[PDB]
RNA sequence: CGUGAGCCCGGGUCGAACGGCCUCUAGUGCAGAUCUUGGUGGUAGUAGCAAAUACUUCAAUGAGAACUUGAAGGACCGAAG
């Protein structure tokens, strides 16, 4: 499986979290751009946080791919595993949740018979 | 996984509903407003519990007695009390 690609080169392995998340328990850690007339980090000081731009893009050839090589598609039926018949090189089926004991058993059976890689088996 | 808002999965709890996609709709996104309501801290076992002279012994009750009771002693209000 994932067939041939280019190195999947991540420009930033980190993330960016919002200034002064760590010191305030109300400001919650997802990013949100300072816009204060004052800010440090809007004003890009140096030693401070970075901000997200264009730029940290990744490379589209490599865009969606998790490291095997796979793109991940949500499957929850054995209806729904059976769409990427054609695409077990490229797309990599992922049970969502939700789905009973019984019907996980399923998907995993036929998911081998397609030869498509589950990311949650 | 995505530059990002976010999305997805595994593990634990739980017990009755829920989601994707295309359109339509709005009381639709919070860190502040000496914002509103509710809850909780440090301060902190801290400030303090110091006017009106004052209590002590024995016994009983009782799981437990300085401020319950009886007896004894010592005091105060001192009749515009
Ligand atoms: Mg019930
Ligand atoms: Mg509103
Ligand atoms: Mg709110
Ligand atoms: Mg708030
Ligand atoms: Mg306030
Ligand atoms: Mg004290
Ligand atoms: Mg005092
Ligand atoms: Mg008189």
């Amino acid at each position: 499986a994932a067939k041939k690609h280019v190195p999947i080169v991540k420009k930033r392995s980190k993330g960016f979290m919002r200034h002064q998340s760590d010191r305030f328990m109300r400001v919650d850690s997802a990013w949100r751009k300072p816009k204060g007339i004052d800010n440090r980090v809007r004003r890009r000081f140096r030693g401070t946080l970075a901000m997200p731009s264009i730029g940290y893009g990744s490379n589209k050839k490599t865009r969606h791919m998790m490291p095997s090589g796979h793109k991940a598609f949500l499957v929850s039926n054995v209806k729904d595993v059976e769409l990427l018949l054609m695409h077990n090189k490229t797309y990599a089926a992922e049970i969502a949740h939700n789905v009973s004991s019984r019907k996980r058993i399923e998907i995993i059976a036929r998911a081998k018979q397609l030869s498509v890689k589950v990311t949650n088996a």
